[PDB]
């Protein structure tokens, strides 16, 4: 098909794509090797806020007990997420906090979930909960300042509207958890931005009692908060896999579109709207998450999602994850962006290909996006999404485009089923478990995006690109002036170089 | 042809071809450009010496004098080479020292080369000179230590038989600078090695007279160098280059042979050959040095060199160089392996696909090398040395390669005009002579090799690689062992992800 | 009174007392903290080896039962322990493996030890532990090369005579344990060291017991280990601390020196001796580690120990432990040289000052260790170590050193109540729990050894120095060559310049 | 003297005292030396520009002729202040560039200043001097944007009214001078900011004359340079030294003080002075800038400098200079506060401790700064310069400080001729001129402030302190709020452990 892209235009690309990221539980963010990852994101892509589970949960260690004469008595240990937040900072990253899971000791029943068992239930003492909040928001603010901490947000649990995540799925309990934490986070800021319910798909109508709940009970809210995913159930299970059929990409762009009308709806129509996580497929052992496929789905995410939701954070940036116990092999269908060793999925350049976006929008489809940035020059992302088995499936698009300066320099970057893909040459090696230092340097080197460039001088101020994408292809083009320095180069001739002319 | 390689081989490759790599003055070893880049070359390319000019200039500043009590007296500023020699050290690279040029205090006239001005004249004062040779010696042995100090090498003067370098290119001048030079060494410890005479080409009949003086008065003399280039003095000039025809590598490898066999016939039958200079030109401003018709014609000597010399020593490691002024574009005909914001140019993946090869040689011709390593694995690398003008020129191989090992992964590099070269992509930029960051960066990617990689099996004991080489390209073929771990992944099928087979 | 060193010594101070250091559990090592601790450590102190538990507990994740073809199978997850391995080797240290504690899916029982609940059980199949420690052995080999692993040493459980480590302290199920996993080894490469009891204190029967039955079922055995601590049981108890009396360091000498006596006399009289295990107290919640009196009692261990034993590995060289919980404050009493921030405990200055002593033993008694360096400088460190509570309580030493120079400088390094001492000011601070980034850096500063220096000029060939120590101060002094060059600077006078002379 | 200090101040103390700070020839930052001092200098002190000469001159060699046909033709090379600028810029701090020397291409005469040989004639046409600053001013402009380029400062020559610096001193040829210079900065943009004369002392005619001559003739300024220093011309030389006596720093404040005064009378009444050099003295090798008494003479010109000039660039921040020639020994009377090996001399500490001062200024006299900082804490300078000859003669200075805060932690820094002192230890060690790596480390250490710490406890509302300060001395004092957490620690006992009450 043929794009003609428009001068200039009206609308702006926004940088709601990169407001946040997921993460792995906080308490892994203490191994070196999740640093590693995160400051590699936060080079190449930059996120403002980073969210996971298990700020309270016991291995980060906050709230314990303590036995003085002869009664048990609240202590909070500080020493891990001081490290942990510190380590964030430091990154230019925020935490996007969420509260949870609950502490053994303070935990009413026995229910956990994950390899590394964050206890599930209510606590058995509100009041006790309250005052950990308390606690721990308070010392947030000691530490960092309170106009810092004013800039964090606050979700209340996750998934509530799963057994797994919350006892018995129990709607009005998560509704007394979400206010009794809700009020505590006020109680020490009033500015302080807390927000739910975390709910997964296919039950909204949890965002529409919540609000009620809330206006109702004059309970404070600040955002509304829910997930996105479009895997089925698994067709197949291995030892160390779960596969699943996907949906495609319009499914999760309607779910961001539905919840946000159901806010617009709401007695609180003005509240901010945040996709705490999405990914295709919500599994951390689906070796789809490992493919140029996964990127390809999630460029068109990154496209449109924006103009829905206030924010949707992509669960995960790293491999580092437990969740179901430590992982089996270097690809193995983790949420990661980036793999183990510093090794960028065919995903995490996406991501950096849309970082190279200007804000200003000059065309948009469903497969491709154009921007002018500051210095006038173009930056497109494009994208050839083939849900379907089969080789060849390529997409040609004819792209002419509007520009005065005289010579154009276009430098290409394409990740796909060849290029920019560890996994594919991962394959190759004999699928190593547990690779050497040499096979992972290799597999860095090959995860690299291919570059082409090119020098065009234009006709008639306008440019013809033909592009040729193979299948679920992820490409940025740029495409700068050419101020031609070759003049001053007096009497300079390349044919009096040896084989050259 | 169809190459059979044999499974086996008798023959040993030497690492004579990364004994030593030239260098700019070393006064510019002061520059953070030039730690940058030696640093560079040293993780991918250990080099074990580095040879270059000014030890004795002025910028680094030894020689002084120094009005003391009425009497103009010595003083030794040892500040630079400190810093500069303990740099090298650090970095793993020790001093091939060249004692030059001449300090201006000491100088009897005028004459200078180079837009730096090293003084080329005999010292006013012979026992000065030698004072000099011995306090700098010294020096470095109370710095450094005997055992150090003992494992340098010690080179006289730069090509005397050179208007340009020595006054009137003066025969018995020079044996006698020489004399001093070496006997003042020898005098500080009888085991430092020092040698000359430094000749460029064109009379080699100093290296024959050279050692008939050693012969007659018994001058110590450890090795015989020279240097060697194979282009015809400029035939075009700009304000900005200089321009020459080359000859083909078969004649530089001959004047190493021919120098190899006039050792032989002397007195002294058994001195080691350092080749201290070597490149196609011998310009700092022909941009040949940016080009892939380098990166091959080099690679036929580091192929064959070593089997006449002890070392040959590629001038320069890099473009941190003021010969003829400070460089006037990114890419200007410099000598160096890397250019300035430490980009490869095509030379530098040559000499580092080069440091992928085995000790173990099992077959060569002249346009290529395939050896085996400890590990088993086998590691190739081919050019296409093209000097003619045109388009294509391609060359197709055919190899046989053994291995039992019944499957194998292949790694291959290629670096030609289209990949792993950033002169290319800086022209399609308009040859900006002072590039933005940003199209540094650009230039620094497209730097780096191309890399294919596939699986293939064996049949009958043996792979067959059907290769081609574009113009002027340097490929790296390296073949590992597969142990597959594809039957431990029990279930796992390609086929249950969305797109996949 | 006065000591006179001699010119001369027959015997050598041996490095014995740096071959090896403790650690908290492997699967910290992924933590960046850890990491950090080690580099510090590695650059200041040279320590060969490093010892510690967990290696097969659960946390690092090795031994995974998993479900193929309808049966329980062997998954051998090495992902950490890659990480980890690698992360000693980048960092020149290598491990003293010990094999411990039981994985979860392969007790027999349910009884734990510590916060992170390593099982303490025998493996319900002795076959499938065999076959795990042939699996572990057999990956390093694979990933290492059998060169660096045969370097290496292997150590069977830990205090197996403890109820708490070892169901019932069953000593004839230990010794079980013991062949199938010392068989185990020896069945992968021979040349790999072995050994055990690892028994703490209080029972050395054990040793006689345990190599009795090595020599009766001829058992591989290649060393002793044995842990040696000095404080008695607890007498107080806080939420967070054990307070403990202890006794002196000829107490821990003596253990080393019987258990010693106790190797002779078995059919194993050779055997080599790895104190695995030292410090002071045995509790990591004891502040006694945090204080200038643990680093003048470990002082005399260091200059007497390597007497008796082949190592002595002091527990540990970080705070980053979880045995008891996360730490509750900065300094908690734990083990570590180094607390949490990398800040230096005076133990780690005792560490560092032995590391600059030299090789020639000129003198020695309880409370000084003084020696010679290959330059001909002298090295001398200094203990003042008391037990008994008050203030005051010095101790004045002096010492006639002979020396060939003439002129002398005297680089002294102080850590005592009021130096180099960072527990002390973070008493002045308020014992801040979890102190800002600015008190932190403050911490480290005063952490810092106090410095004194001066130039001395010998009479009749010697030097007499006059030191006053005060109460637990340990403190190094360096003697060395002056080659004074001020006559080279004619003319300078300080009195020339403003207000000097 | 007992001071008492008011809880709240009016004026607030400025941060004029680090906006700019000197450096040897721009040229030099090409050095990795230099960039070493420049980050730990950006570290501690964070100044806001850098001046310095030599931007013109031939080293960094932007202007060339250059031959094309037959005529010889400007060309501008900006491939080194490039990478000296981007430095700069990485080390957040700017350019206050000073247009200078003259390019020997351009110069009129052959007449030099300094061992580099910068040219000090007026260029043989106007027109090309014309040319080249709007080749220079603009290329600035396209590489770093014009917003940033406006944040600069841009100074006409140097020291025109000395014989020396500029061809007879020519007051009618520098005004001619500066009015092109002028004219061809605005001519690229109006907006930034050009100014002169950039006299040394002794004629101050020569600002009133500028400026007249500026109104006039309608040539614009933004504002007024001067260099301020104390020393009188050397009463003793040496081959390397010039030793001079200083005036007191009254001297140096009158200087600012009385240059002030001249252009509030002048045709531009409100133009901002900035004295671009000052020291002590004006000689790039007297031992006195190396000393503690440099330091605690500046101390009082950073107190008070400020009262009059917008900025005082203290010559040099690095002992990385050339003027003179290479430095002949390691403290050899440079300008630096940085000794060669990031060593700090007493006076960068003099900086490092103003750098601790809060903004709002509570009590200042002759020898002393006190100040509030944003937490409520105090931060005091204090110094006590004695420039007379003579041991002891101490100052003790008695503070009343206002605190309800119950208790108190000081933390104290001084610097003085007994700590942090290299110069001290480096004649103890025999005045090396070229330490070994070992000898510098130690110097390093020595280098490093004396802390002392103490907690006092509130005694009715205000805490009163006894300093006594030793001869040169300048000392730092935090006074922080202890908020004390010891009753968390229930049941704690120091008396528990061993030796301790
Ligand atoms: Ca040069
Ligand atoms: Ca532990
Ligand atoms: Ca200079």
């Amino acid at each position: 098909g043929v794009v003609n892209v428009p001068s200039n235009g009206r609308e702006k690309f926004k940088k709601n794509w990169k407001f946040c990221v997921g993460t792995g539980r906080l308490g892994l963010a203490l191994q070196k090797e999740y640093l590693d990852h995160l400051k590699l994101v936060q080079e190449k892509i930059g996120f403002r806020y980073i969210r996971g589970h298990g700020l309270l949960s016991d291995d980060v260690g906050i709230y314990r007990e303590v036995e003085i004469d002869g009664e048990m008595k609240p202590f909070y240990n500080f020493t891990y997420i001081d490290r942990i937040v510190d380590s964030y900072l430091a990154l230019n990253i925020r935490p996007f906090i969420e509260f949870g899971f609950m502490p053994k000791a303070l935990a009413s029943g026995d229910q956990t979930v994950f390899y590394w068992k964050g206890n599930v239930t209510p606590p058995k003492d509100y009041n006790k909960w309250r005052d950990l909040i308390v606690a721990v928001v308070s010392h947030f603010i000691e530490r960092y300042g309170i106009e810092e901490v004013r800039t964090w947000l606050f979700e209340v649990w996750n998934e509530p509207n799963l057994v797994n995540f919350w006892k018995d799925a129990n709607k009005q309990e998560y509704f007394k958890l979400y206010e009794v934490t809700a009020r505590a986070v006020k109680s020490v800021d009033p500015h302080l931005q807390v927000g739910g319910p975390a709910i997964c798909g296919g039950s909204d109508e949890w965002i529409t009692d919540f609000l009620h709940f809330c206006a109702e009970r004059r309970v404070p809210v600040d955002f509304v908060s829910r997930h996105a995913y479009t895997s089925k159930a698994p067709h197949k299970k291995t030892f160390e896999y779960y596969y699943q059929e996907l949906e495609p990409p319009e499914d999760m762009l309607e779910q961001f579109k539905t919840v946000r009308a159901l806010i617009r709806q709401s007695p609180f129509p003005h509240l901010p709207l945040h996709i705490t996580e999405y990914n295709t497929s919500y599994s951390p052992i689906n070796p789809v998450h490992d493919t140029a496929l996964n990127a390809a789905y999630i460029a068109r995410i990154l496209s449109e999602g924006g103009d829905y939701v206030d924010s949707f954070s992509y669960w995960t940036f790293s491999d580092v994850f437990e969740e179901m116990d430590v992982p089996k092999a270097l690809f193995h269908g983790g949420f990661g962006l980036v793999a183990l060793h510093s090794i960028p999925k065919p995903t995490f350049h996406a991501f950096t290909f849309f970082n190279a976006l200007g804000d200003e929008l000059l065309y948009r489809d469903g497969e491709m996006i154009v921007t002018r940035r500051k210095d006038g020059s173009i930056a497109a992302v494009l994208w050839n999404l083939v849900m379907e088995k089969g080789e060849g499936l390529t997409k040609e698009v004819q792209l002419v485009i509007p520009v005065s300066e005289s010579a154009v320099f276009i430098k290409r970057q394409i990740v796909n089923e060849q290029y920019g893909n560890a996994w594919r040459v991962w394959k190759q090696m004999g699928r190593p478990r547990f690779p050497s230092r040499q096979a992972v340097e290799t597999l860095r080197q090959v995860a690299q995006p291919h570059v082409m460039t090119e020098q065009r001088r234009a006709t008639d101020g306008v440019i013809h690109l033909s592009i040729v994408l193979s299948k679920n292809e992820v490409t940025l083009i740029e495409i700068e002036q050419v101020r031609d320095e070759t003049s001053t180069y007096v009497g300079l001739d390349d044919g009096e170089i040896t084989s050259y002319s």
